[PDB]
C-alpha cells in the first residue's frame, strides 16, 4: 500500500533524525524487503521520495502529512465517540485511513471540536498541514531530578499502552525521575496521583514516555 | 469486489424475482463482461455460489456485507450529519475497509437499529433479514393508505427530490388517483397536502397498508 509508506516514512522522523532504511521500512509496515525495495522505488518516481537512505520531497510532505492526519483523528474519533480504548485504536485506523473521503473527516473533525493530539498525545496535522508538535523527549532520555509533564507515548506495542493504564501513567501525569540506572536499563519515577505511588519503568518502557518539563 | 459483487446479487433479489446474468453485475459494478466471468469463477470455485444464485455460505457473506453497507449509511447520517442522499457512495467504499469490532460499536451506538436511512432493512450479525411487509407505491389503488416503509436509493436525485417536497419513511400516504394515461399518482399525505409523483417517482417507494 503506496500510502502506508509516506506515512511511515514521516512518523520515522518525526521523533529521531536518523536514516529510514529499506529494510526498517519492511519490517514495521510489515512485507518483505523484497517488495518494500520494489515500493518505494516507485514513490521516488511519482517525485513523493528520494534516496541507502529515504526522505520525503515536499510533494511527499504533504501527502504524508495527509496520512497522518486521518489516521490520528481517526484514532481520537474512535476513542471520544465510538468507545475504543487507545490500544485498540491503532490497528483500526490502520485500514479506516485509506477508505476515508475529506468529507468524512470534515465532520469527523468538526464534530471532535477539532482536536490537536491523539488518545496518545500525537500531534494531530491541521488541514493548512502545520502540525503541532510539544516541545518534549523521552523519559530515558531525562535525568535523575528532572520532572515533567506527559505528553506523548508511542503506540508501537499495544501492551506497553495497557501496562501504562494499569500503573496511572496517562497523558498530562506528572513525573519525577528519581533513581535512572543506565545499566542495566531502570529509572525509578514517581507519579503524582492522590494515594501518589512509585513505579519501576524499565528501558523499553521509558524510551516510549515523551515528556514536557514545566 | 470480490465483497461487492456477492453484495449486489443479494440486493437485486431483494424486492424482485428477476434473475442475475454475468453483464448485469457489469452494468451495476462497472466492468467488461470478460472480466465479469473471471470475478464470478473465483466466488464460485470457493463454494460461495454455483442466473448465479448464491448458496448458503454465499447468502451469509453477502448478508454481512449488506449489514456493513446499511449500518455504514445509518451511521454516517445519524452521527455525522449526512443527508440520506449522499451517505451510499461513501458507505460504498468505507464497508471494505471496517472491522467487525467497529461494526458492534457503531450498531450498539446507533440503538441496534433494524431499517437505514433509507427504510433498506439491516441484516443481523447471524443473518436474521427484518423484512417489512411492503410494495411499490405505483401498485396501489385509489385509494389505499399506508406508511412509507422503504425508499430506493439507485438515484440520489430522487432521495433529494423526495425529502422537497415532505416524503420520507413513517409519512402516511393517502392514493386519489392513479392516472396511468398521465403517467402519475396524486397522493394525499397525512401527516394534508397534495403532491403528484410521476410512474419512476411511485415506483421507488414501498409502503405498508394502513
Ligand atoms: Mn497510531
Ligand atoms: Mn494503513
Ligand atoms: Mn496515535
Ligand atoms: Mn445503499
Ligand atoms: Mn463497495
Ligand atoms: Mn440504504
Amino acid at each position: 500500500v503506496a500510502q502506508d509508506y509516506l506515512k511511515v516514512i514521516w512518523t520515522a522522523q518525526e521523533w529521531s533524525q536518523d536514516k529510514v532504511s529499506t529494510k526498517m521500512l519492511a519490517e514495521r509496515i510489515g512485507v518483505s524487503a523484497s517488495t518494500a525495495s520494489e515500493s518505494i522505488r516507485k514513490l521516488a518516481e511519482q517525485g513523493l521520495v528520494d534516496h541507502g537512505a529515504v526522505t520525503l520531497t515536499d510533494s511527499g510532505r504533504r501527502a504524508a502529512l495527509a496520512m497522518v492526519r486521518r489516521h490520528r483523528l481517526l484514532e481520537t474519533f474512535l476513542v471520544n465517540e465510538l468507545g475504543y480504548r487507545w490500544d485498540e485504536v491503532h490497528d483500526e485506523a490502520e485500514v479506516l485511513e485509506h477508505a476515508v473521503s475529506d468529507r468524512l473527516m470534515a465532520r469527523i473533525d468538526a464534530k471532535l471540536g477539532f482536536p490537536q493530539r491523539d488518545p496518545h498525545g500525537d500531534p494531530i496535522p491541521g488541514a493548512d498541514g502545520q502540525v503541532p508538535t510539544p516541545p518534549a523527549r523521552q523519559l530515558w532520555a531525562c535525568r535523575d531530578g528532572d520532572t515533567g509533564t506527559v505528553a506523548r507515548i508511542s503506540d508501537a506495542d499495544p501492551q506497553m499502552l495497557r501496562y501504562f493504564a494499569s500503573i496511572g501513567i496517562s497523558l498530562d501525569s506528572r513525573l519525577r525521575v528519581l533513581a535512572r540506572r543506565e545499566f542495566a536499563g531502570m529509572i525509578s519515577v514517581a507519579i503524582d496521583s492522590a494515594d501518589g505511588a512509585t513505579v519501576d519503568l524499565g528501558s523499553p518502557a521509558a524510551q516510549a514516555i515523551w515528556v514536557v518539563s514545566l
